């Protein structure tokens, strides 16, 4: 019933493998809610679709206090969500589909910080942000929101949101740390009670977590300067509602003042453990974030262009030869005219044509793949 699925460790739609090629553009349904901005939404699409990119990562969930889509708990801004009802139409008219985050891990609006705050006002004593992961009340209002946005009806389309082909994936939360349990427990426990619920929800859908990728004690070795984050990659992803895997990477973030030297050796470590632990679990890999910041010192777009080479190059060496590597997004395409949104790593398509013909060639390139 076209909706993507896997097999084995392989992505599918419509019997046929499919490997992904695409961007995170998480101010899609921001940009959407103003009529005279939302142009670039579809602009998007239209440039994502002459470079053959397939699926855009995007917030399900407000970033900002001015403009929220969920204002306070259970009540949500109907204009945009609208807008976001015009992302999924919009994506589809494109060709192209989506993953959906839930929540934020970070920030003041639309992560976990102002679910717990929600709490607190309402009488819980919460004093961590971690409590997002315990509290009973903080998490009916995290599993009413996931009801919420799986049932919405799209106002466009027509169609519930769970019921449309063009979503690809949910994921439950966008980058989870539970620095306050690093036994692993707390996170295991919310991944379990929340994978569990979202499927009696919707089982149409494949589910992701969010992860960075981060293991637990026993291969902390294979994270960032070997910490250990409240995550684990094996264990979680072993959970049954879970349907795939992710990793995050972001070698100069996550490893300042390293070489390049230590920082590539780290890079291609990263990859090629989750490629062996994502095989083990049988289960697809997608590296859902990647990317090159202009503010590395003495910045040219070749060094862009050569790390998406090498990153695509791995993750196509991989699925070529049969391993579990079902493709990637980048981080981050911004629209035209956007440059207040700028954070180091976006990509204007249209002003960009040495990185968009590097996207292009990898979309090319896994289309052969079977």
């Amino acid at each position: 019933n076209n909706f993507v699925y896997t097999d084995g460790t392989h992505f599918a739609l419509n019997g046929k493998s499919l490997y992904i090629n695409g961007f995170n553009a998480y101010w899609l349904m921001y940009i959407a809610y103003d009529p005279s901005t939302r142009i670039k939404v579809t602009n998007t699409f239209q440039q994502a679709s002459k470079y053959k990119m397939n699926v855009a990562r995007t917030w399900a969930f407000s970033h900002g206090g001015s403009r929220p889509l969920q204002s306070a708990p259970g009540v949500y801004n109907e204009q945009m969500f609208q807008g976001l009802d015009f992302v999924i139409s919009e994506a589809k008219k494109y060709g192209i589909h989506l993953i959906m985050s839930l929540v934020n891990n970070w920030d003041a609006f639309g992560g976990k910080k102002q679910y717990v705050e929600w709490a607190v006002q309402r009488g819980q004593k919460l004093t961590s942000d971690d409590d997002f992961f315990t509290n009973p009340m903080v998490k009916g209002f995290y599993k009413n929101n996931v009801k919420v946005v799986l049932t919405r009806v799209n106002t466009i389309t027509k169609v519930a949101y769970k019921d449309d082909p063009t979503i690809l994936s949910w994921e439950l939360i966008n980058e989870p740390r539970c620095p306050s349990d690093l036994s692993g427990k707390t996170f295991q426990n919310w991944v379990l009670e929340m994978a569990g619920y979202l499927k009696s929800i919707d089982s149409n859908h494949l589910l992701e977590i969010g992860l960075e990728g981060f293991y637990g004690n026993d291969m902390r070795q294979y994270n960032p300067n070997s910490y250990i984050f409240g995550t684990n990659f094996i264990s979680n992803n072993q959970v049954q509602g879970i349907d795939f895997t992710t990793i995050h990477m972001y070698p100069n973030q996550w490893l300042p003042g390293l070489t390049q030297e230590a920082q590539d050796k780290w890079a291609s470590q990263w990859i090629q453990v989750h490629i062996d632990d994502s095989k083990m679990l049988k289960k697809p890999l997608l590296i859902a974030e990647f990317g090159k910041s202009t503010k590395t010192p003495g910045y040219t777009v070749a060094k862009r262009d050569n790390y998406f080479e090498k990153i695509y190059g791995t993750i196509f060496n991989c699925a070529k030869s049969g391993g579990p590597c079902g493709g990637g997004l980048f981080w981050q395409v911004l629209g035209q005219g956007m440059s207040s949104f700028d954070d180091g790593y976006q990509v204007v398509l249209q002003e960009s044509p040495s990185t968009s013909r590097v996207i292009l060639l990898q979309s090319l390139r896994l289309s052969k793949l079977s």
